[PDB]
């Protein structure tokens, strides 16, 4: 079982391998896609172009890759060990919570700290891009955050250990199951530190955003999405419909 106590050396291995897989099985882009297109950056007519759209058609691109980057994570948790041993409530509250921080996370890979760029829609360009928005200050936190996890130089397994801890999180309010929710978190954080120190990369771990950060800027994140989808409502046919009921009911 992956709640199980005395994880072996067996167990904690094979975790590593199956997160690492379920990771890069759940990723839309692969990393080698990203770092070649690298190069092929949006002209001064492009970004003039986008900066012309209107704030509801900037709301309906984004919202889209959102939603789209969101059912990755989701299919992402369902493949973690014991995750779908949890009740529904149990699942729900862990991706009520935790499916927009992994998104963030996740977004380090496609953030070029060279020139700060982003890949969007096929090319790489600044926060400029998204001027229509009218949401340059949550932007902006947005770019420095993926900046500051660029510069840590995360390899597969690490982020993929990563964002499977900012899932399995025993303290998300309202879990019915608290105490196998603290178990799957214990045998991870385990696999997390193993494998670091097996590869010498414990230095990251001072390295790591402060405990908080992450909640606040998907917080603030999740707030204005919210208004938006209020104002601007978008027509999605949800993928998760338990899920989907929680965040827009
Ligand atoms: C595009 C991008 C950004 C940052 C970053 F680090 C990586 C990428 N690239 S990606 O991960 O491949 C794309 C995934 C979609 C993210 C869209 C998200 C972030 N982009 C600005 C628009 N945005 C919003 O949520 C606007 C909402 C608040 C009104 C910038
Ligand atoms: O397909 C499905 O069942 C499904 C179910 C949940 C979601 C989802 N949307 N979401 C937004 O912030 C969001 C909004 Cl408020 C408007 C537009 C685009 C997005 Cl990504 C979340 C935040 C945290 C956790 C989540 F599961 C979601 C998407 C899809």
């Amino acid at each position: 079982t992956p709640e199980a106590p005395y994880a072996s050396l067996t167990e904690i291995e094979h975790l590593v391998q199956s997160v690492s897989k379920s990771y890069r099985e759940t990723c839309q882009l692969r990393l080698e896609d990203l770092l070649r297109q690298r190069s092929n950056i949006f002209s001064r007519e492009e970004v003039t172009g986008y900066q012309r759209k209107s704030m509801w058609e900037m709301w309906e691109r984004c919202a889209h890759h959102l939603t789209e980057a969101i059912q990755y994570v989701v299919e992402f948790a369902k493949r973690l060990s014991g995750f779908m041993e949890l009740s529904q409530n149990d699942q729900i509250v862990l991706l009520k919570a935790g499916a927009m921080e992994v998104v963030l996370v996740r977004m380090c890979r496609a953030y070029n700290a060279d020139n700060r760029t982003v890949f969007f829609e096929g090319k790489y360009g600044g926060m400029e891009l998204f001027r229509a928005l009218g949401c340059s200050e949550l932007i902006s936190s947005i770019f420095d955050f993926s900046h500051s996890l660029s510069a840590l130089h995360f390899s597969e397994d690490e982020i993929a250990l990563y964002t499977a801890l900012v899932l399995i999180n025993a303290h998300r309010p309202g879990l019915q199951e608290k105490r196998k929710v603290e178990q799957l978190q214990y045998n991870l954080e385990l696999a997390f530190h193993h494998h670091l120190c097996k590869t010498h990369r414990q230095s990251i771990l001072a390295k790591l955003p402060p405990k908080g950060k992450l909640r606040s800027l998907c917080s603030q994140h999740v707030e204005r999405l919210q208004i938006f989808q209020h104002l601007h409502p978008i027509v999605v046919q949800a993928a998760f419909p338990p899920l989907y009921k929680e965040l827009f009911s």
